[PDB]
């Protein structure tokens, strides 16, 4: 097989890059280890920045999102008996966020890719990269018993955190920045109407809680839990009871509960690798970095990475200077770290940390009081929440 850009992974990163390159005229093929049904089996929600929204329109996959998508002009933070709404639209200057799940985005992208007949190879196992600093890089994999080879000019590592792409770079070339938080999120997806038309973050002494949406008949809730916890010790019953205890009464009153469609515990991690590339290999999305989901930034960061790689690959294949591709890591990392900072801040002020002292609690409380009580403070949250202007 011959292509111009070999893409590893058919997640939202790889698919979006694939479709963007398609419109541009750049040949590309995607290799996915799992099956389409499995990738779509991944039930992850989604809050979208306008940057990602507009990027889906440019890729031509905006029709269904324009229909099923839900716009939020604001978001709520609850703490210390208070409920404070952040007017995102007003504070950021017209900008908003979009409720549209990653599962839907991934579906939409697949449909556009199948519809246009672009190349995608699922069940591609033992994926291995070759000659990365060489001039004829190539990929090798096995499906249906046969061993194939995909020749290429460039390789896009969009194979997520546990992908082979990052592990294909010599470790001596990479520096890893990592923070593991002492808690996880116990999440529950239910076929119930959301308690609020905007999302609600809650800092409660018992722990963090989050009320979120998917459709308008499907809700997504989280409560922070210790990593000592196992999902089997948490009935739907126990979940709703804890969630209600961590919410304002006037919210818990209005809360429609129900059976769990999905119930899982997710650990919170920060992760960044520098640089994000090696020769003809470019990492994007979870392959390069992880954020705690408190900021809802991982998928949006994946988008910005892909947007940068797409536009550099354009100026490369067109203007014959595949040298601007050296600027990939520096450009992405500037935005990645700003996302890591906000996601870290959000996590730091909304969660309860073990073995913290009285001073830390008061500082956390004062952080919320100041930033939610100041027009400037509110603006710093808002502009980060909707997404800072692209680079
Ligand atoms: C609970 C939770 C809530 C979140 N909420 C938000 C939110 O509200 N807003 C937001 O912007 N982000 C959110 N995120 C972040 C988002 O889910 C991820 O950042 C996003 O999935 C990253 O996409 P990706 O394509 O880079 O990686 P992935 O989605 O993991 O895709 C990687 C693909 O590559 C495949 N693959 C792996 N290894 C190989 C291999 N060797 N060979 C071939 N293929 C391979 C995988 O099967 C997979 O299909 C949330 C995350 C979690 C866990
Ligand atoms: C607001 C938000 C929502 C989700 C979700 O919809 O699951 C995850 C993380 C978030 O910060």
């Amino acid at each position: 097989m011959k292509t111009q850009v070999a893409i590893i992974g058919a997640g939202p990163s790889g698919l979006l890059l694939g479709q963007l390159l398609h419109k541009a005229g750049i040949d590309n093929v995607i290799l996915e280890r799992q099956t389409p049904d499995y990738v779509l089996g991944r039930i992850r929600a989604g809050m979208l920045e306008q940057g990602m929204v507009d990027l889906l329109r440019e890729a031509g996959v905006d029709r269904r999102m324009a229909r099923d998508g839900l716009v939020h002009e604001g978001v709520e933070i609850a703490f210390a008996g208070q409920r404070r709404r952040i007017d995102l639209k007003r504070l950021s200057g017209g900008k908003t966020v979009m409720v549209y799940g990653q599962t839907e985005v991934t579906r939409d992208l697949m449909e556009a890719r199948e519809a246009c007949g672009a190349t995608t190879v699922y069940q591609a196992a033992e994926v291995r990269l070759h000659d990365l600093q060489g001039e004829r890089p190539y990929v090798t994999f096995e499906r249906d018993g046969e061993r194939l080879r995909l020749d290429c000019d460039y390789i896009a590592g969009c194979d997520g955190f546990h992908g082979i792409s990052r592990q294909s770079i010599p470790a001596e070339r990479l520096k890893v920045f990592e923070r593991v938080y002492p808690f996880g999120w116990l999440g529950l997806l239910a076929d119930t109407p959301p308690v609020s038309h905007e999302n609600i973050y809650a800092n409660h002494p018992r722990g963090f809680a989050l009320c979120s949406q998917r459709s308008a008949t499907r809700s997504r809730y989280y409560v922070q839990v210790p990593l000592t916890e196992k999902v089997e010790d948490w009935s739907d019953e126990r979940f709703w009871t804890e969630l209600k205890a961590r919410l304002p009464a006037e919210v818990a009153e209005k809360l429609v509960t129900g059976p769990s469609l999905e119930k899982s515990i997710a650990p919170l991690r920060s992760f960044v690798v520098e640089p994000m590339q090696h020769g003809r290999l470019f990492l994007a999305g979870d392959a390069a970095h992880i954020v705690p989901p408190t900021g809802a930034k991982g998928l949006n960061l994946a988008a910005s990475d892909v947007s940068t790689l797409y536009r550099l690959l354009l100026k490369a294949y067109r203007e014959g200077r595949g040298e601007l591709l050296e600027r990939y890591s520096a450009i992405c990392l500037r935005r990645i770290w700003k996302a890591e900072r906000f996601s870290w801040w959000m996590t730091s002020v909304l969660h309860r940390f073990p073995d913290t002292d009285a001073f830390s609690q008061r500082i956390q409380q004062t952080e919320l009081e100041y930033y939610l009580g100041s027009e400037a403070g509110l603006a710093t949250i808002a502009e980060n929440y909707v997404g800072l202007p692209y680079e």
